[PDB]
C-alpha cells in the first residue's frame, strides 16, 4: 500500500489516487509576498476548553490523537469558515533532520515538523460525509521549529514509546490541545486537500504564521517511531511529508 519510500511514496500515489494530480492539492508553498491581506475574513475562533481526547494511535504513517467528537465541544469557526467545525483528531508530519519535515513551506522554507488539527463541518453530520464535500474539513496547520521545549507537547512525547509500531494504540485522556498553540492566530488560508492518500479535495487550510518551538529531544522522540508493525524489520517513521504541489488556479489569503 501507499507510504513514503522510493517505491510507494508521493511520486507513486497518483496511480491509486488520480486526484493526486488534481486542481486543489496540498501542501503548497506559501509565497508571503504574493499572499494578499483579506479584510473580509472574520476573526478566527479556536475554542478548545472542552476538548476530550480518547486515544493515541500509530497508523503506520503518523500518530493520531483522537477526540470524542460526539458532542459540540472543541470548535473552530470564523476566519474563512462558514459555520462551525468540530475537532476530531490531530497528527504531525516530520523529518529525519531538523531542516525538513513540514508539508507547507513559507517562501520555500521547510520547518522541522507540522501539526494538523483536523475539524469537520457540522453541517454534514459526521466526518465520513464531511470528507466528501469541498468545504467538509478545516485543518489548522502549525509549524514546529527546533529550539526551546514545548511543555504542552511533553505528554504526547512520553506516550510514544507505548505505540512504537504500526497498529499500536493507547488510552490518551485529558490532553489539552490548547498547549500546542502559538501566541498569535495570524494565518494564511487557501482551499486544498489532505496531504496523504486518499488526497481528498475537502480541506480549507488555515496555516498559522507563528511556529511553535519544540526541543531537539522532543522531535528526536517522534523519529523513534516505526512505520512497520511489531515483529517486522525496523523502518524509522521519518519524512512522512509530501512535496509542495502546484498552486494552479488558487489564491492564498492572509489574515494580517
Ligand atoms: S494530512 C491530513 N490528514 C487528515 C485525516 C483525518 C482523519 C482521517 C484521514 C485523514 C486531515 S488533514
Ligand atoms: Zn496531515
Amino acid at each position: 500500500h501507499w507510504g513514503y519510500g522510493k517505491h510507494n511514496g508521493p511520486e507513486h500515489w497518483h496511480k491509486d489516487f488520480p486526484i493526486a494530480k488534481g486542481e486543489r492539492q496540498s501542501p503548497v508553498d506559501i509565497d508571503t509576498h504574493t499572499a494578499k491581506y483579506d479584510p473580509s475574513l472574520k476573526p478566527l475562533s479556536v475554542s478548545y476548553d472542552q476538548a476530550t481526547s480518547l486515544r493515541i494511535l500509530n497508523n503506520g504513517h503518523a500518530f493520531n490523537v483522537e477526540f470524542d467528537d460526539s458532542q459540540d465541544k472543541a470548535v473552530l469557526k470564523g476566519g474563512p469558515l462558514d459555520g462551525t467545525y468540530r475537532l476530531i483528531q490531530f497528527h504531525f508530519h516530520w523529518g529525519s533532520l531538523d531542516g525538513q519535515g513540514s508539508e507547507h513551506t513559507v517562501d520555500k522554507k521547510k520547518y522541522a515538523a507540522e501539526l494538523h488539527l483536523v475539524h469537520w463541518n457540522t453541517k454534514y453530520g459526521d466526518f465520513g460525509k464531511a470528507v466528501q464535500q469541498p468545504d467538509g474539513l478545516a485543518v489548522l496547520g502549525i509549524f514546529l521549529k527546533v529550539g526551546s521545549a514545548k511543555p504542552g507537547l511533553q505528554k504526547v512525547v512520553d506516550v510514544l514509546d507505548s505505540i512504537k509500531t504500526k497498529g499500536k494504540s493507547a488510552d490518551f485522556t485529558n490532553f489539552d490541545p490548547r498547549g500546542l498553540l502559538p501566541e498569535s492566530l495570524d494565518y494564511w488560508t487557501y482551499p486544498g486537500s489532505l496531504t496523504t492518500p486518499p488526497l481528498l479535495e475537502c480541506v480549507t487550510w488555515i496555516v498559522l504564521k507563528e511556529p511553535i518551538s519544540v526541543s531537539s529531544e522532543q522531535v528526536l522522540k517522534f523519529r523513534k517511531l516505526n512505520f512497520n508493525g511489531e515483529g517486522e524489520p525496523e523502518e524509522l517513521m521519518v519524512d512522512n511529508w509530501r512535496p509542495a504541489q502546484p498552486l494552479k488556479n488558487r489564491q492564498i489569503k492572509a489574515s494580517f
